[PDB]
Order: C-alpha cells, then structure tokens, then sequence
RNA sequence: AAAUUGAAGAGUUUGAUCAUGGCUCAGAUUGAACGCUGGCGGCAGGCCUAACACAUGCAAGUCGAACGGUAACAGGAAGCAG
C-alpha cells in the first residue's frame, strides 16, 4: 500500500560570488509490495522539502516487476553506469541478503527472498537505478511462453 | 526420509559531482602474548624461539618348563650339643 523509504540524503554545494550555496538531495524509493517499485531523486534547500519532492517523483514513474511467489524470477544482472549489480532468487526463509540501497529497493518492491551483491561503484543513486533496471527487465515464464510461441508447460 | 538454505556494506581525494584507485573499518579464527581483573566445574590444549648445553631420578626386560649351578633367602632333612 505504497511503502516508501528514503535511502540516502546528501548535501551538495554550489559556489557563487558570495560564497557557497548548500542544498540537499534525497533519494527515496516507494513501492506497493506486489511488484511495483519506483525511485525518486528530489533536491531542495532543506531536507524535508527535498524528501517531499523525491517522494512525489518516486510515486510517479513507477514500474511493474514480474515476481514469482515473493522472489525473483531468475538470476538477473543489471548495470547503470558504475553500478553493476547481481541478484539471485533464493529459497523461502532466506530473507533479503542485499546491501543498503539495494535492500531498500528490493523490500519496497516486495521481494521477500533474494541474494544480492552490488559490484562496481556502490553510489546509492546509481545502484538503485541499476537494481530497478534489472528488476524491470526480468521476465516471467508466461512472458517467455508468449515470446517463443509455446505453452508455459512446454517450457517449464 | 535427510546430508550445499547460498553471496550486505561503510568511512576517506572534491567547493560540490560522477568515475578510477588505494588506505582503513565492521566478521570469523589462534599452540597465541601483554595490560586490568578473576568464584566453580566439565572436555581439550600447553617450547611456535636454541636440531642450544644438560645436574638428578626413571623410560627394556624377561624365561629355572633350554643349561651348568647356589651368592642369598625360606624351609625341611642327616649330624648333632642345652
Ligand atoms: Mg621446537
């Protein structure tokens, strides 16, 4: 029912004639726990405002994910520029074995049993982007059946 | 019947950013040592260095059913003296 959680809040600076201008960026992630997950990156002069902006962004532009019984559909890799991510379905009771950002994104998405690792850069925004991309691309057996022109029973 | 149920990151370069890239940390372990402290038990372990030098005691004897035998001991026998 739209569970949301803020991964990282980071202070960034701009320089002007006067001096430095600080502002805050908030990376949040929302999801319905049934497949839908979406991340948002808001910027404002103060943290709460930034978070609100991020939340609105995340709530819009969500994406559907094919989940098989609260777990992944197959082992999937994902990249986004520096962040290359691996995530593998695991037996019921394994829990989310996943990094920071990754854990958040998976949890809001609704995966209950995963084995993840973040290779490459572990920059939260890029890592979240990578995970969402991987989750999105991951197809289900009904999808493969549709593509190949067979029944799901012939493929298994 | 069961005996692979298995994979987490963080700090640190920049006014800020992403990347590269090192350093550091979170875990487990030990024939450990040192500091402070210290009640009991169970089960293990205990010269990693000088294969350096070694006082002293012990760590390989046994068989008389292989053999001459009796140093003893322990006993009887024969000779005896009270
Ligand atoms: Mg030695």
């Amino acid at each position: 029912e739209l569970q949301e959680k803020l991964i990282a809040v980071n202070r960034v600076s701009k320089t002007v004639k006067g001096g430095r201008i600080f502002s805050f960026t908030a990376l949040t992630v929302v999801g319905d726990g049934n497949g839908r997950v979406g991340f948002g990156y808001g910027k404002a002069r103060e943290v709460p405002a930034a978070i609100q902006k991020a939340m609105e962004k995340a709530r819009r532009n969500m994406i559907n994910v094919a989940l098989n019984n609260g777990t992944l559909q197959h082992p999937v890799k994902g990249v986004h520029t520096g962040s290359r991510v691996f995530m593998q379905p695991a037996s019921e009771g394994t829990g989310i074995i996943a990094g920071g950002a990754m854990r958040a994104v998976l949890e809001v998405a609704g995966v209950h049993n995963v084995l993840a690792k973040a290779y490459g850069s572990t920059n939260p925004i890029n890592v979240v982007r990578a995970t969402i991309d991987g989750l999105e691309n991951m197809n289900s057996p009904a999808m493969v059946a549709a593509k190949r022109g067979k029944s799901v029973e012939e493929i298994l």
